[PDB]
């Protein structure tokens, strides 16, 4: 249904912010092996998170919900145009560049603010 695949995104989506403030916590601390993991399960997050957003988009359409389908359409949008500041994030990371992995870490907790606005206004609306 609409509202189970709604909340298992929004599950899916409080473990990747967790998991993200656990990351930004390890980094500031210089911890790069628990950076390194938190990275690679972030990212096992995002496609968990790609799929719900999927069947969540397909269930919105059919039953014909306008307002949360346009919400839906911009999280979506967010959400994959994101994926160019994560990679960015990663390549950081790779090369040893601390500066940039702190710039992109904070610039992405922004759109991840962004994101949990726009589903708590999917959540209202469906």
């Amino acid at each position: 249904s609409i509202k189970s695949e709604f909340a298992e995104g929004a599950a899916v989506f409080v473990e990747g912010v967790a998991v993200f403030l656990t990351m930004m916590a390890a980094f500031q601390n210089g911890d790069k092996e628990a950076v390194a993991q938190y990275l690679a399960r972030g990212a096992s997050l995002y496609t968990r998170h790609e799929e719900l957003l999927n069947r969540l988009l397909q269930k919105l359409r059919r039953e014909g919900n306008k307002e949360a389908v346009t919400l839906m359409n911009e999280f979506t949008a967010t959400f994959q145009t994101g994926k160019s500041l994560a990679n960015a994030l990663i390549a950081a990371f790779k090369n040893g560049d601390d500066d940039s992995f702190e710039s992109y870490l904070q610039a992405i907790w922004k759109v991840i603010a962004k994101m949990a606005t726009i589903l708590d206004q999917i959540a209202k609306a469906i």
